[PDB]
């Protein structure tokens, strides 16, 4: 069975801060679903007044809104933090151990990489 | 002008983390805006490779999202967690001197009640 | 050492995890006398820094002992105003299991199988009041 | 005693916060002279244990001087290849009004003022590789 | 409200503080039925998050009652094989005190005193071996 | 050369919380010499005017005070906290390659052990 | 009557970190009384093994050792962690409520000033 | 790829610590053209989320060059009223060694070693007074 809520609450909040490392694997959760968890939980001191009730149960863990439908596949144009989260390998098994995943539904798995990006800093213009 | 990024995530992250208690005054932010802030900050370690990018600077605080138009007016069925976060007045405050509050817009101010709420628990039926 | 049951510090560690397992519509939770798991908790050293008495041959727990929450006569009947702790504790399935393993159910006793329920229940808290 | 300037305690910490304003496209930001602002630091005490020298009159900093920074004759222009911290600090608007207010800017001077701009650039991070 | 007694915040704070009292040699302690205590502990709202039942006037816990520690008939005498947690909760004279101030103790009943004393024990523990 | 005395107080005071367990090897330290290390180090907060003055610098670990004169021999009667403090093997080597081992001694080292020891603890006397 | 050992040993290590401050009242606390209390206590996990030994109890707060003999006189040359620790003002209270000051002794009382002090720093010698 | 030098990751987190190293009588110290550290720090990635640059060939940092540093003319000769951070850095013997090491020295320069020395000061700090 399922680990207490405030170990699931505790040992999640800790994976979360997890590093990124080039070459691990993380696993894409759906923003929605992981919100659910947080009430269920107590996961925020403004919303843990419904921690343990029944009526907030996530359920079995759903990445539904990240796929299109028909073979799994991901829907194009997802957006970190806003339309899922992230967890390292540790966090996504404690979570499947928990409240299973889906059936008919298989594991996001994605890589840690290094990658180019073109950004915009501010800088003081001391030359020109 | 605005504290630095670091001083941003971290005055914040403690600021979520205060207590309920009757009487005190909070915040709604829109749960969208927030994330756009949280980007910008660099919050999440597995999402913090944009942190300081001007592409993701979040403007002024909007909560646009959570009003419906035309007097401002709280949208109707609006949930915690989901559409909208709370911060404590010197979480709003903050917010506020860095980034202002968009123009035609008025904090979403509001009061923490003790209330009563049915819940379902699970209990083992040790009799019947 | 332990006659073929799990090391004391094993079966602590397991216990006190198995314990706190969360409640579950439907599982099946098992009633523990509460005179025979204080016995087993010095037994194995449970929550203490001395550890006063662990392994000691006569805190021996013995096979669980669920006399003391039943009724006499013939037909097995749990005793009416029993309390949570005090009278008994409860295990999940897993618990209950590791438990008769490792000191067997007192012969002429059967398991005392109990249903996990939903409950409604009213509570008060703190909460921001968006909606007036 | 400072002559009317902020006491010590609040110059350093004042300024230590103003250091780090975020830049924002726009702002005007400020050139202090690197040697100026050592000789400020050790003068308030910034950012030691010791404080060895803080109020000391022999490390009172003066005006604020860039001349180190600029070019000699009549017009005033900044030299070349002046590199940040070693070279300059930078201070908001708020952070020079203070300075100049409290040490005054040296005679013959004017501030070195420069604008935030937004600068493309490409770094490289690690980041979970969503889409192949 | 609480008819005179402490608020229930502060007779849940001052008793989880006095349960804690360190025991010293010739102080007078006083056994609390587990049973009253734990309903007290509801009617306060005693180490739990939801605090369900708290102020509730059907778990008012009534004078404090040690009947169920104590043989029958004309003498007031302790029943053997009485059990810590179990049986009874112990509180020092000022918790004995507060929780009589608040509640009255039953009548025709006297207060369960006992006095602490030094018990030698032999643990055992982790310790570097100085000499050989 | 030794670590900055920041990180030498900030590793030590770590090093000292370490558990006891059986089978681990630990050093003896005289309490006059690890006294003089602190006020060297700035270990407390209501001794530390003195941190980095050479004048308290404690020189090659002395252990001295816990042996007797002639072979290396301990004392006898030596108290726990009171004559010498414990170190981790981790402590003890990061102590000799800061400070160096005083020339003609060698490290006093100890294994954990677990011990029965009769001690006098205050009970309610329910019954008697 | 006094806190439970474990509430001593963290409000008081916690006390003994706080910062010197100009003014603020200290108190001086003999060196070997306080190093009896610990062993009581289990303040040091390398010696816990007589935590709430009444064998060790240290009874109450005794500074002879840090006072000549004859009115209540400080002996000359003590020094600061040898002979004696110092406790804020919250401290000294603490130990004198669980433990009681010996009888025919006052509190040590002293305050934090700024003072000027000598001392020798090393330095790279870039002139000269 | 990096020449046959540590990489770059090694050379941030050994210099990094060797920066801090204890300051002990008689032994020898290095200086490094702050310049030129600056230009090795952008190279190496050191003390930066973003690492901007780190790697890159126009930042590449060359061999070690101190003549900004050194008076011009036939012997080598320090530069007066240098400041330590703004002008050079200090490593020990052990830093410097790696540095050369991984870069050379550049040709017709020797190194600039000084020695520890103790130095007496006056330094003013918050103590309990004991002593009236």
């Amino acid at each position: 069975g399922a680990a207490d809520l405030d170990t699931q609450r505790s040992d999640i909040a800790t994976l979360l801060k997890t590093s990124l490392r080039k070459g691990d694997t993380w696993y894409l959760v759906d923003s929605r679903w992981f919100k659910q968890w947080k009430k269920y939980v107590g996961f925020d001191s403004w919303d843990k007044y419904q921690m343990g009730d029944q009526n907030v149960y996530p359920g079995p863990i759903d990445n539904s809104g990240l796929l299109k439908d028909g073979a799994q596949s991901l829907k194009e144009h997802l957006i970190d933090e806003l339309d899922y989260i992230l967890l390292p390998t540790e966090g996504w098994n404690k979570l499947v151990s928990w409240y299973t995943l889906m059936e008919g539904q298989e594991p996001i798995a994605r890589k840690v990489v290094e990658q180019g990006m073109f950004v915009k800093h501010c800088k003081v213009e001391v030359y020109l």
